[PDB]
C-alpha cells in the first residue's frame, strides 16, 4: 500500500547500481554484437529457437524483486541478527576453534584461493596441490597410517566410505557391519542410511560386549567416544582381525597429538573431521573430513589423492594420482587447504600445546565438578566429560547454562555432556562450575585445584611417535612467513582473478564478493549444528526462503537443503525414489536406466542405492535414443525403478523429446531423476518438475555461485514432487540422514541466497539467456576450426558446446592434452577435456565473462589451430614444437641452451595480451604415468 | 576479584597458548641466538645493555595491560566497539555515508598486497599503485576542470590551508589577508585560522556576497556547494577577486561536480576537497584522500607528490613520481587508490547517476517538507537542505530523529540541516517526513510528489563538459573485469607479502591481520566524525586507552590523537611550543635549532610555524655537535623557541649526550621537540619525556603497525608534558585544529590499540630489542663489503644502519641507483636511498623479518658487491652489465636478440631463491629526467 507507493516512487529515480550489471560480463552493446555474429535480431529470438517451446516456463519466476548489493547485505544482516552465538560445549563432532586471522583473510576471503576448481590442469594448480599434499601428510602423520586422500565430505560419510571399502576388500561372506553405540549418533544414522539399500546389516552396540557371534566384515569405533571416554581398542581390534574384519577408528585428529594413534593400535582405516583445525563451526560445514588407510588398499581409496611426480625437466611436480579409481566428485578442497595451513602455522609443538591446554582445562573442570559432588563417569578423556547429575537436576543445569549463553549436551536423563575446545578460558571454567554449583561462591579456589591435576594418560594410550616433522610444518611460524608462503602458492595457480576458466559442466561464473561476505559473519559461522532451535531462528528464515525460491525455480513442491555435494544429491534422490517404490509395495523395482553420456557420478550413485544400471543408447545425433529407451523400459517394465537424465544433455543440447521421455518412464512405473548440473541453461526458461522430472538435484557451486574452492565445497540440494516428500532426509518414513549435519554445509548457503536476492526473477533469467548466447557465440566463432560435435534444433547449443579435436589428432598427431597445455602459454586454463567425449573439449563460458575475454579465448584456440596446421603441412618438427613442449616455464626459456625450431618469444608470448600481463606456468608438463607407477603421497616425497 | 587474580595464577600453569609476539617477531629464540653469536654476545639483554646509553635506560617494565591472544584482543575490542551506535547520519559538513563496492573492500582495503608497501620510491616495482594514482589524478582533473592534480593530501581543511599557502607564495602584493567564506565547513575554517596564526596572516571570515574587497587579500576560499547546502554562482566573486590580484580556491564536492559547472570553468585558480564519498568509509574522521588541483603554471608550486608518465629503457611507457614549502610527506595513497577504483567501477555514467539520484531524493525531501509548512532556504542545492523549523520545534525534531537512529545537523536555533547520500532510500525519506511531520500519516503520498520535482539547475550552474572519458573508466564494469584489473596492477607491485622492504626511517614491520580486521567493522568504520557523543562511547574508551598507553610508552602526561601524519605531529608540537612561549609573555622566541641531519619535514614544519630555522652542526662521528649547540643556544638565548631533535639520530645512532642536549636548550629558555620516527629503537628501552623532551610525535604507521598503504595513511599523535597540555588541539587556550576531524583518521587507530593489547609490556620491549639485534646482525654481515658509516659507542648501531656505497662509484662507476635497481632482479625492494647521506643506503629490517630473509638480503648485497668488483677489475664491460641494465624484465630476456656479455640466467636468476619464486619487474629502468621535462599527469598520456 505504502510500500507499493514507495516502490513506484523509487522507479522514477535515476538508475541505481544493479547487481545484474556486475554479474554479467557482456553489456547490452556487447550482446548486440554477439547476436549480429550469430545472425539473430534479438536475444529473445535466439532463446525461442534454443529452448523447445513445449517445456518453456510460460511466466515470470515468482521471486522477490532484486535488491542492490548494499540492500541485500542489510536484509541478510537483519536475518543473521536473529541467530544467537552461544558458547556451545555440545561436542558431537563439532568443537569451536580459532581460525588464525591470517588464514581467514588470505585464504578463506581471497578469491585467488577459492575461485579455481578441481586441479585437472596440474601445471597451473601446483599451489593448492601442495597445500593438499600437506593435508595428506598431516593426516598420515597424526593417524599413523600409510596413505590419505585429499578430503571427504564430512565425518559420517567418511565412515560410510570406510564401511564400503571394508565390504569391498572382505574375504568372507559376512554381511554385517558393527558400529559402536558410542559413535556420534549422526554418524550412526548416516551409516544405517548407506547400509539400507545394500542390504548390509548394521549392528549397533557396546564394543566391550560384542560377541563376534554374528559374522562381520568390519567395525567402526569412536576415539575418543561420543560421551568423551577414551578406550584402549587393541583387544577389540585383535579379535576383529581374528574374525577377518577391518577396523575403522573415527578419531579426533587434535586428540591424536596426545593419544596413541589408530595405526599403532592396529586399526586398518581412520576417518574423522579436520573441522577443529581452525575451520568455523559453520552450523554444520563446510569441513574437510579425512580418510587414511593402508597402502595395500590404495586402489580402493575413495576420492582424490595428490601424488608426487616429476615434470619434463625432471623437477618435482604434483598431480592428482590414480584417477581410474564411491560416487564422490566435488569434495572439500578449500577447507582441507585451511586445515593443513592451521597445521603449518601451529606446527607439531603448537598443535600439541592446543590439545594439552584443552585437556588440562577439562581435567580441572572435572576436579571442580567432583568437589561439587557430581559423578564423573569417563575413566579417561580428552576434552569431553560425562557428568552424572540426576534426572531432577539435569534440566535445571541445562537451563542455568543457557542463562549464561552456554549449551551443554543432553546425554540421557540425569546425565550431561561437556566438550571443551580451543576457545575455552579459565573464566569459562568458572562459569561452568557456578552453573553446576547453583551459586557463584565455590567451596574451592580455581588455582588450588591445579596441584591435584593429573593430565597424563596410561602408557597404553600415551603417544610417543612424532608428527609434522617435515620442514614445511616448522618453517612458517611468523605471520610474515606464512603470508609469503600463502602468496607464493597462490601465485602458481590460475584462478578466476586471472582469466576465464571455461570448464564445461562446471559453470565457472562470478562468485561475487557480496555473496561471499556473510559466510564469515559470526552469526552464521560460529553456530554449532546441534544448537537448540531457539538460537538459530536466523538460519530457519534463511532455509525457508531458499526452499521457497529453489522450489519456484525448479517447480518442485519440496526442497531438502541437506545433501552436501551433487553426488550426495543424486544419491539422496535415488534413495527417495527407492523408498517410494517400497511404499507402494513394489520392492522388485531396482532397474536404473542411464544414458551413455551421463556423468560418472550417476551410475555410481545408482549402484550405492542397490540399483542395477541399464545403459540407454544415444542416437546418431548424440541424443537419447527414444526407441531404445522404450525397448528397455518395456523389457524391464516390472522392475523399472528410475531413469537418470541430465537436461540439457551433457552434450550441451536441448533435446525436444524430454517430455515424451519422462512419459515413457512413468508409463512403465519408473520415477524420473534429473541431474541438475546443467541448470544454468534452465533458470527462468524451464522447470524440471514441469516437464516430468519427479526429483532433481542442484549444484549450488555451479549454477548458484558457491565458489569452486579448488575442488570443494559444494552443496547439492534436491527438489521433489509431493509424492516423494515424506521420504526426505531428517532435519516412520524418512530415509534417515544423507549428510552428517541436518543442513549439510549450512554456512555457505548464504551465497546462493545472496545471488537470488540480488538478481531477482528477471535478473536470474537474463543470466541464463546470456550464458546461452555466449556459448553459441564461441561455437559460431570456432566452428570452422573445430567441428561443433552436437547441436540441437535450429543448429543451436545450450550453455556449452563440444569442440571436436579428433581431426587435429588425425592430421597432426596433436592430442587434446597438447592443446590443453598450450593454452597455458596463452594465459588460459583448459576447458573440460575428454568428457563426455574422448578426444574433445567441452567449453562453457557462463554469463559472467566479457566479450573481450570470450574473444581472447577464441583467438587462442584459433592460433593453436594454426600451430597445428604448421605441423600438418610439415612446416615444423612434429615432435619438437610449442604444442608438444607446452607449458613453457620462464626458467626453461631463460636458462641453458635453446635447441628448438621455434623462438622463446613464440613460446611465451604467442598472443598480444600476454605482453600486457603474463601468467607463468610454474612447472613443465607433468609425467602422469610415472606418478601412478610410484605413488608418493606425502611431503617426504618433495 | 581477588577471584580475577586467582584465575590469572591458574592460567599461567597451563600449557603455553599461541602468543602474538611469536607471530610478530621474525627470528625465534634459536635464530636470535645464532645472530647474537655472530655479534659476539651470548644474550640479547647483554647486547642491549651495550647498545643503549645507561643514563637514559628506562629502569623498569612498562606499565601496560598483560598481553592478550589474537582471539582475546579481538573479543575485547569487539565489546568496546559494540558501545558505538551506527546511526543514519545526515549531518553532512564534509562527510557523507557512501557505499564501498564490496569487490574493492575485499581486494584492496582488506588485501595486504595493496596496503603493505610504502611510497613508490622504486617506481619499476610500483607501477600498479602508480597507475591507480594516475587514475586518481585524472579523475580529479576531469571533474574539477583544472590542468594538474596531485596524488592526494591529508584531508579537506588542510588541503584548503595548502591552497592558502600556495596563494600566499605566488602573491606579489603586500596583501596579508585571506578571505574565507563563512559557509565553508566550520572545521575547515578552524584549520585555516590555525595555520594562518603563526604566519601573521589575517583571516577574514564572512558572507561572500557582501565581501567588499576593501581590505587587500591574496586569496579567497569558497565552498561549493556551501556547508548549509546552497549552490551559488561564484563567477562574479571570482572576477572581482582576480581584479584584486587574488587567487580563488573552491573547496568543491567532487560528486556534485558530475552535475555542477566545475571550478575550472568558473575561473577558479585552485580546487580542493575530499574524495571520501567516492566509496571511502566515514571512518569517524578518516582516513580519506583529499584532492588538490590547479593551473599548470603553478605546477612547481604544488604541494605533495605527483605521478607523471615517462618511458623506460626500452622506450615503453612507465610511471614515476615526478618533480621531486609544505611539510607533507606521508599522504593518503591507499585511499586515493580506493577512490580512483570507485571511479573506474562506476564510470562517468554510474557516478552521474549516483549524484542524480541523491539530488532527486533531496528535491523530493524538500517538496514534502514544504507541504508540511517548513521553510526551505536553499534556492539551489545538491544533496543538502537548510530547513527553517522555528526555535520551538528544532529540539523535538532532532530528538524524534534520534529516536529513529537518524542524526540531523543543528545549524542555528530554529534551523536544521539535512545532507542525503548514496545510501539513502525512499524508505529513509519517509522516516524524515514523518519525523518532521510529528506523525506517520502524511498529508501527501510519496509518489504524488514526483510530478513536482524539478531537478534541473539554471544553465549557468549546469555542467555540459564530459569527464572520465578515458578507456580505463569504461572497460572494467563487471565485477570479474574489475577483479582482474586489480589483480594485474597488484601483481606489478612488490609489497610485504613478497619480501622484506628494509627502508631506513620507515619501519616496515608486520601489519598483522588481527590489527587490520577491526578497521572495517561498521561500529568503527561507519560513524560520522561529528555524531553526538552519546553514540561514540566505544571510540571514547579506545582513545582513553590509547592515550594512557602511549603516555606510558613515551613518559608524557598527555596525548593528542588528532594529527594525521608525522608532519602534522611536528607542526602541532611546534604550535604548542609557540603558544607556550606566548602564554609566558615571551613573544620574541621564534628561533628553532635544527641539526643538519634532520628529516626535511622538520624545518618545513618550523617555518610553517613562523619560526626562523638555525642549523646545528653534526660532528665528525656524525653526532650533534654539543659545543656548536651551546654556542648557538647562547647566541639566540633570548629568542630561542625550540630544538627539534631525533632520537636515536637519523643516522641510526644512540647519542649518549641527549640528556645534556636537552638541559642546554632548557637553560636558554627553549623547549625540546623530539621527532619520534625512530621510536622503534626506543619502546620499553627509553622514554623521551624522561630524558628531557617536552613534546614528541609518534608515527603510528612506522612504530605501531598502521600499514604503509603505498604512501599513506598515517597518524602522528603527539605527547606533551603537563605545562603544554592546555594548548593541545580541540577535540581560551587551545591552538585550534590541526586536522579536519577531532581525532584525525580515527578508524585506523584501532590498529595500534590491537598491537599494544596483543604485545603487552614485555612483548613491546622484546620487539624493540629484536629490531636492534637484526639491524646489528645485518651491519656485521655487510661491514667488510660496505663500510658501516655511523656507529654508536660500543660499535653497535640502533635499529638501522647506513651502508656506504660511495666507494663503488669511485671504483666501478656504479651509482646507488644501479644497486637499487639490481636488487629488483634478486626479488628485493631497495632500502632507503641517499638519505640522510647522499650515495649511501640506510637499511632497517625491523623485528618482523626472519633470519632467513635477513640472510637473503645480505647475500644479495654481497653478490652485487662481487658484480661491482668484476667491473672494477675489467672483467665485464663497465657500461653493459647487470648493474647498469637492471631491472631486467621477462620480455627483455625472451624477445629479440640477446647482445650482452652476461647470460639471461645471470640477469634473472642471480640467486638460488629466485628459482624457487621469481618476482618479475614489470618495466625496465625508468627515465627520470625525461619525465620531469615533459610533465604528463593524466591517463591521456598513457
Amino acid at each position: 500500500a505504502i510500500a507499493v507507493d514507495l516502490t513506484k516512487l523509487e522507479e522514477k529515480l535515476a538508475p541505481a547500481d544493479s547487481f545484474l550489471d556486475r554479474h554479467l560480463g557482456p553489456g547490452e552493446t556487447e550482446q548486440r554484437q554477439m547476436l549480429q555474429t550469430l545472425g539473430f535480431d534479438t536475444l529473445g529470438d535466439l532463446i525461442d529457437q534454443a529452448v523447445p517451446p513445449a517445456i518453456r516456463f510460460p511466466r515470470s519466476l515468482q521471486l522477490p524483486a532484486s535488491q542492490s548489493e548494499y540492500g541485500a547485505i542489510a536484509q541478510l544482516k537483519s536475518i543473521a541478527s536473529k541467530n544467537q552465538v552461544f558458547r556451545s560445549y555440545i561436542g558431537m563432532g563439532y568443537y569451536d576453534t580459532i581460525t588464525p586471522p591470517v588464514i581467514q583473510r588470505n585464504i578463506l576471503e581471497n578469491p585467488g584461493w577459492y575461485t579455481a576448481y578441481t586441479p585437472y590442469q596440474a601445471e597451473i594448480a601446483q599451489g593448492r596441490l601442495e597445500a593438499l599434499l600437506n593435508f595428506q601428510t598431516m593426516v598420515m602423520d597424526l593417524t599413523g597410517l600409510e596413505i590419505a586422500n585429499a578430503s571427504l565430505l564430512d565425518e559420517g560419510t567418511a565412515a560410510a566410505e570406510a564401511m564400503a571399502l571394508s565390504y569391498g576388500v572382505s574375504k568372507s561372506k559376512a554381511n554385517a557391519f558393527f558400529v559402536a553405540q558410542d559413535c556420534h549418533p549422526q554418524t550412526i544414522e548416516v551409516i544405517k542410511t548407506r547400509a539400507n539399500p545394500l542390504g548390509i546389516e548394521v549392528i549397533v552396540g557396546d564394543h566391550h560386549t560384542f560377541s563376534f557371534s554374528t559374522s562381520i566384515f568390519g567395525a567402526l569405533l569412536q576415539y575418543p567416544a561420543t560421551d568423551g571416554a577414551v578406550y584402549d581398542y587393541r583387544s577389540f581390534i585383535d579379535k576383529a582381525h581374528q574374525h577377518q574384519a577391518l577396523v575403522t577408528l573415527a578419531a579426533d585428529p587434535l586428540s591424536l597429538t596426545l593419544l596413541t594413534p589408530p595405526g599403532e593400535l592396529g586399526a586398518d582405516i581412520a576417518v574423522g573431521s579436520t573441522q577443529r583445525f581452525g575451520i568455523p563451526l559453520g552450523y554444520g560445514g563446510p569441513h574437510a573430513a579425512y580418510f587414511a588407510t593402508k597402502a595395500e588398499y590404495q586402489r580402493k581409496m575413495p576420492g582424490r589423492i595428490v601424488g608426487v611426480s616429476k615434470d619434463a625437466h625432471g623437477n618435482p611436480a604434483l598431480r592428482l594420482a590414480l584417477q581410474t579409481r564411491s560416487n564422490i566428485c566435488t569434495a572439500q578442497v578449500l577447507l582441507a587447504v585451511m586445515a593443513s595451513m592451521y597445521g603449518v602455522y601451529h606446527g607439531s609443538t603448537g598443535l600439541k600445546n592446543i590439545a594439552l591446554r584443552i585437556h588440562q582445562l577439562t581435567v580441572l573442570l572435572a576436579i571442580g565438578l567432583k568437589r561439587l559432588n557430581y559423578s564423573l563417569n569417563n575413566d579417561y578423556f580428552f576434552d569431553t566429560l560425562r557428568v552424572g547429575v540426576g534426572e531432577q537436576s539435569a534440566p535445571a543445569i541445562l537451563k542455568a547454562a543457557e542463562g549464561r549463553g552456554i549449551n551443554l549436551r543432553p546425554l540421557v536423563p540425569g546425565e550431561v555432556g561437556i566438550s571443551l575446545d580451543e576457545t575455552v578460558t579459565v573464566q569459562d571454567l568458572l562459569d561452568l562450575w557456578q552453573v553446576f554449583a547453583g551459586k557463584d561462591n565455590l567451596p574451592f579456589t580455581p588455582e588450588e585445584l591445579w596441584s591435584e591435576v593429573k593430565t597424563s594418560f596410561p602408557a597404553d594410550l600415551t603417544r610417543q611417535s612424532l608428527y609434522l616433522q617435515d620442514a614445511v610444518f616448522n618453517q612458517y611460524h611468523s605471520e610474515t612467513e606464512l603470508l609469503r608462503y600463502l602468496h607464493q602458492l597462490e601465485s602458481k595457480d590460475l584462478a578466476l582473478n586471472t582469466s576465464m576458466i571455461p570448464l564445461g559442466s562446471c559453470t565457472m561464473k562470478l562468485n561475487a564478493t557480496a555473496e561471499m561476505m556473510p559466510v564469515t559473519w559470526p552469526e552464521f559461522g560460529k553456530i554449532h549444528p546441534f544448537a537448540p532451535a531457539g538460537q538459530t531462528e536466523g538460519y530457519q528464515i534463511l532455509f525457508a526462503q531458499l526452499e521457497a525460491w529453489l522450489g519456484e525455480i525448479t517447480g518442485f513442491d519440496a526442497i531438502s537443503l541437506q545433501p552436501n555435494a551433487g553426488s550426495q544429491g543424486e544419491y539422496a534422490g535415488l534413495q527417495v525414489i527407492r523408498q517410494y517404490h517400497l511404499s507402494r509395495g513394489e520392492e522388485q523395482r531396482n532397474i536404473c536406466l542411464i544414458p551413455e553420456s551421463a556423468h560418472g557420478t550417476n551410475p555410481a550413485s545408482a549402484v550405492m542405492c542397490g540399483m542395477q544400471v541399464v545403459p540407454v543408447k544415444c542416437d546418431g545425433e548424440g541424443n537419447i535414443d527414444v526407441e531404445d529407451l522404450t525397448s528397455k523400459a518395456e523389457k524391464y517394465g516390472d522392475r523399472l525403478a528410475a531413469l537418470m537424465v541430465t537436461y540439457p544433455s551433457t552434450h550441451g543440447v536441448f533435446e525436444a523429446t524430454i517430455g515424451t521421455i519422462c512419459d515413457i518412464v512413468h508409463r512403465f512405473g519408473g520415477e524420473v531423476y534429473m541431474d541438475g548440473a546443467n541448470m544454468n541453461a534452465q533458470v527462468g526458461l524451464c522447470r524440471p518438475a514441469d516437464f516430468g522430472a519427479d526429483v532433481c538435484h542442484l549444484n549450488l557451486h555451479k549454477t548458484f555461485c558457491i565458489p569452486h574452492g579448488g575442488g570443494g565445497p559444494g552443496m547439492g540440494p534436491i527438489g521433489v514432487k509431493s509424492h516423494l516428500q515424506a521420504f526426505l532426509p531428517r532435519t516412520d518414513q524418512s530415509i534417515g540422514m544423507i549428510s552428517a549435519a541436518p543442513y549439510g554445509s549450512a554456512s555457505i548457503l548464504v551465497i546462493s541466497w545472496m545471488y537470488i536476492a540480488m538478481m531477482g526473477p528477471q535478473g536470474l533469467t537474463k543470466a541464463t539467456e546470456v550464458a546461452i548466447l555466449s556459448a553459441n557465440y564461441m561455437a559460431k566463432r570456432l566452428e570452422n576450426y573445430y567441428p561443433i560435435l552436437f547441436r540441437g534444433n535450429n543448429e543451436l547449443v545450450a550453455h556449452e558446446c563440444i569442440l571436436d579435436l579428433r581431426p587435429l589428432k588425425k592430421q597432426a598427431a596433436i592430442e587434446v592434452e597438447d592443446v590443453a597445455k598450450r593454452l597455458m602459454d596463452f594465459g588460459f586454463h583448459a576447458p573440460t577435456v575428454s568428457w563426455p567425449v574422448l578426444g574433445t573439449m567441452m567449453v562453457e563460458p557462463t554469463e559472467s565473462e566479457s566479450l573481450g575475454e570470450l574473444d581472447r579465448f577464441c583467438d587462442a584456440m584459433i592460433a593453436i589451430y594454426q600451430e597445428a596446421q604448421a605441423i600438418t603441412h610439415g612446416e615444423i618438427d612434429p615432435a619438437d614444437n610449442p604444442l608438444k613442449n607446452a607449458p613453457h616455464t620462464a626458467q626453461s626459456l631463460i636458462c641453458g641452451e635453446w635447441n628448438h625450431p621455434y623462438s622463446q618469444e613464440e613460446a611465451a608470448y604467442p598472443a598480444p595480451w600476454t605482453k600486457q600481463f603474463k601468467f607463468w606456468p610454474a612447472v613443465g608438463r607433468i609425467n602422469n604415468t610415472y606418478g601412478d607407477r610410484h605413488l608418493v603421497c606425502s611431503c617426504e616425497g618433495m
